[PDB]
């Protein structure tokens, strides 16, 4: 009998532990639910919610059973549950003496179902008495799935209703969020035959039946539906619909329709449209609103079947696109095709504005038509030179893709493709040359090049790539060279010495340093620590100088004890993803990241005109001009990651750095998160906390905006739209969820006290810029009526402050 000689291993291990002791088995009676729902309706989180959300609350509830003389909760001890008294008296004990004395029908420990925290006072049993109570814990998660269950609900209602079919997944969720719940016990008239109503209703549960001239004509489940056609247009109801048992209705309101979404048509008629011209290789460089505009002027036609829509008696059509039915093209008398439902015809003539059209097209069957005339291409794209326009157009499509054009003013950028020469390459002609200084940034219009360096090849690049970029900022050495791998390659390209005579200094220093910083590979031996320029419990923030290129950076470290004392595991590489993805002028570009024994490592620009906290507060109260600049400047940050769904989630000023030029850059994306669905976790901080977040009902990206509201309210009026006095947490949420806005006597400005109380609108449906529209809502408000965006983006703008010399407070 042998023996095992290789090692087995052993196994390991507040005010949740207490309430276990006192928990307790009861049947919940009538008395104890009206007691629990009207103490609930008067609950901070729960006085939004509707009776039905309520009740699945009260079952959650537990019972606990006190003996007289029993401690319930400490002052000190942390913060997890909520009750209601059902029985006996409680005293509370503030600094061990007693304050208050509680009976049957009071609630306590209302903070606990927001967050964790730290109890003010202890509560005794004085009497034998029992509690009605819940945790954390079960309260958000009930939350959560009650609402979240309810969202993918309507969705799904919302994909079975047909007039929704050609909404995008970001049109059918944002109004699949306008969805209002309404009940109808038996008796009930849900709709009425001959009413002007405007709202689609969706049986989610029960049965109704549906009368036509006071008959019954049928009876409806589960999943059937009316009224679309209220929904686009006004017209009365065929139908009186009456609940037969007690039923449970999703409705959309056109009201409310029009509000999130726009004109139900008009939107419809945009996606078909921007998806049929997209299928041509020249609408495909349109931008969203060109597309859009074609689709809001298009002339749309019914025509019968063996018609000659067009006939080489044509009334400038430059484009068709069949809608519904069938047409059959034709070249003189050979037919060359048959378009069905969603194709198209005439990349030739839009391409080609004088050319006389030599085609014909006759109709199959009766048919739906959309045409595009060549004033409808000209007031789309704004100039009666179509051919130009769309050349134009195709070339301004490529360089707005580069981080080098992106963000120059429009004028700048015009200016820049007029410029454009074109030259032609034999093959084997090396276009560039490595080791060569080059002054050209090159666009491929035709053909093909191949990429080497030191002989080998590298890449193949085609009809619309680019290369040479780095002449335009840079006096350096080719790196690679660049071989005509075709015969007749054509390339469009621009001059160095045009390049500087359209970009001006700030532009130029910003585009300078940043593709350099980025190019320069780093190695954590090559940096020397000058100075601490931040502190924290996460970790530290050095100021570094690399020996090799002299180029400054900031060297950020996050101890590993840190990080995994709260269990942020998972966390510190989602931060690490989005930190090293983003690429906006006015957030903090990261250089690369590094590992070590002690902290996680991020190197980034440094950035050098201190925090945006500190200026306003040089400032003062900020003048129009200037709340416009700055506010402006974190309308672009968010917007852009708004585009790549990430919420940013902790906005405020402290948060948004100043540099050398005195533009914003945003740093610290530790609450940020890639939005994918509802968020429900509670983060951020307290102030700037949007009221969506604390109701526990899910959040979106809408709370960024909600902050960018708290922002602008600092700038203009000084101190806090909520809570500016108070400390505790609670009192915080209370004034950001029922307390008034108001604003100081001194504020004078009407628009900008419009778009502080549309941003600091509660409800996000109501909250200006959480439309389908996005930001183009906040843009054009009136308070920025005379601010020029596009100037912005580009460093044309004085800054409201410049500092004077530097300011400071896988991996
Ligand atoms: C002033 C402080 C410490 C908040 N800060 N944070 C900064 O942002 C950093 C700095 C290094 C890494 C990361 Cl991920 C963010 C920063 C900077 N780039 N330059 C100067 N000061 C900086």
């Amino acid at each position: 009998g042998m023996r095992c000689n290789e090692k087995k291993k052993a196994i390991f291990s507040g005010e949740d532990t207490l309430m276990e002791d006192h928990l307790q088995l009861r049947e919940k009676l009538s008395e104890d639910i009206e007691m629990i729902k009207a103490s609930l309706k008067n609950n901070l989180v729960c006085s939004t919610l509707n009776d039905n959300e309520i009740l699945t609350l009260s079952n959650y509830m537990q019972f606990f059973v006190f003996k007289g003389g029993d401690l319930v909760i400490k002052q000190g001890e942390k913060g997890s549950y909520f009750f209601i008294i059902n029985s006996g008296k409680f005293d509370v004990y503030v600094n061990d003496k007693k304050v208050k004395s509680m009976g049957k029908g009071s609630s306590f420990g209302e903070a606990a179902l927001i967050h964790n925290t730290q109890r003010s006072a202890t509560i005794m049993a004085e009497t034998d008495g029992t509690l009605w109570g819940v945790q954390r814990s079960t309260f958000r998660a009930t939350l959560k799935q009650l609402s979240n269950r309810n969202f993918n609900e309507n969705r799904s209602f919302i994909d079975s209703v047909s007039v929704f079919d050609m909404l995008t997944e970001a049109q059918k969720n944002m109004i699949t969020n306008a969805c209002v719940i309404q009940m109808f016990k038996p008796g009930e008239t849900i709709v009425k035959q001959g009413d002007y109503g405007d709202v689609l209703f969706i049986l989610k549960e029960g049965k109704a039946t549906v009368f036509i001239n006071d008959k019954e004509i049928r009876v409806l489940n589960k999943g059937s539906y009316f009224g679309e056609r209220a929904l686009l247009y006004d017209e009365p109801r065929s139908a009186t619909i009456i609940a037969k048992e007690p039923t449970a209705c999703a409705s959309i309101c056109r009201k409310l329709l029009n509000i999130v979404l726009g004109n139900l048509q008009v939107v419809l008629f945009r996606n078909i449209m921007t998806e049929a011209l997209q299928q041509s290789e020249i609408f495909r460089q349109f931008s969203a609103e060109q597309l859009n505009d074609l689709a809001d002027t298009a002339i749309v036609r019914d025509y019968p079947a063996n018609y000659h829509i067009l006939h080489k008696k044509v009334k400038s059509v430059k484009y068709l696109i069949v809608l519904e039915g069938k047409v059959e093209l034709f070249l003189d008398d050979e037919s060359i095709g048959i378009l069905t439902r969603g194709k198209s015809f005439g990349d030739q003539y839009v391409l080609n504005q004088k050319q006389k059209f030599r085609h014909t097209v006759k109709s199959l069957d009766v048919c739906k038509i959309a045409l595009i005339t060549e004033s409808c291409l000209a007031d789309c794209l704004g100039d009666n030179n179509i051919d130009a326009s769309i050349d134009h157009n195709n070339k301004k499509s490529i360089i707005k893709k580069m981080y080098i054009f992106r963000y120059l003013s429009e004028q700048q950028c015009n200016l820049l493709i007029e410029a454009f020469r074109t030259t032609r390459y034999e093959e084997g002609d090396y276009i560039i040359q490595e080791g060569e200084v080059g002054s050209r940034f090159y666009i491929i219009k035709n053909g093909e090049v191949e990429v080497t360096k030191n002989g080998k090849r590298l890449r193949t690049l085609g009809k619309n790539d680019y290369f040479g970029e780095r002449a335009l900022l840079y006096d350096e050495p080719r790196t690679a060279s660049i071989i005509s791998k075709a015969t007749s390659v054509e390339c469009w390209f621009v001059d160095k010495s045009v390049f500087l005579q359209i970009i001006q200094g700030p532009m130029l220093t910003h585009l300078e340093e940043r593709i350099k910083m980025q190019d320069t590979k780093v190695e954590m031996h090559e940096l020397e620590t000058e100075r601490i320029i931040g502190r924290g419990t996460f970790g530290t923030v050095k100021l570094v100088h690399h020996k090799p290129t002299q180029i400054r950076y900031a060297l950020k470290c996050v101890s590993k004890r840190s990080i995994i004392s709260l269990n942020q595991q998972n966390n510190i590489k989602l931060e690490r993803e989005i930190t090293a993805e983003n690429d906006h002028p006015f957030i903090i570009r990261l250089v690369r990241t590094f590992k070590d024994s002690n902290c996680f490592y991020f190197l980034t620009e440094l950035v050098t005109g201190g925090e945006l906290y500190d200026a306003i507060r040089k400032l003062g109260l900020l003048s129009k001009p200037q709340a416009q600049f700055y506010l402006g400047s974190i309308i672009l940050a968010i917007e852009y990651l708004h585009e790549r769904n990430i919420v940013y989630r902790d906005l405020k000023p402290e948060n948004i750095l100043l540099d050398k030029q005195g533009y914003v850059k945003l740093i610290d994306f530790g609450c940020a998160k890639k939005i994918q669905g509802r968020a429900y976790t509670l983060v951020g901080t307290p102030h700037y906390m949007a009221p969506e977040v604390i109701l526990g009902k899910g959040y979106g990206c809408t709370v960024d905006i909600w902050a960018l509201g708290v922002c602008l309210y600092e700038f203009i009026c000084g101190p806090l739209p909520f809570g500016n006095d108070q400390e505790d947490q609670l009192e915080i949420f209370r004034d950001i969820l029922t307390g008034q806005l108001t604003f100081p006597d001194y504020v004078s400005d009407q628009d900008s006290i419009n778009l502080m109380k549309r941003l600091l609108c509660r409800l996000p449906q109501g909250r200006i810029g959480c439309s389908i529209n996005g930001f183009k809502d906040i843009k054009e408000h009136a308070f920025f009526g005379n601010f020029n965006w596009d100037k912005l983006a580009g460093r044309l703008l004085e800054p409201p402050l410049v500092s004077k010399g530097e300011t400071y407070a896988d991996f």
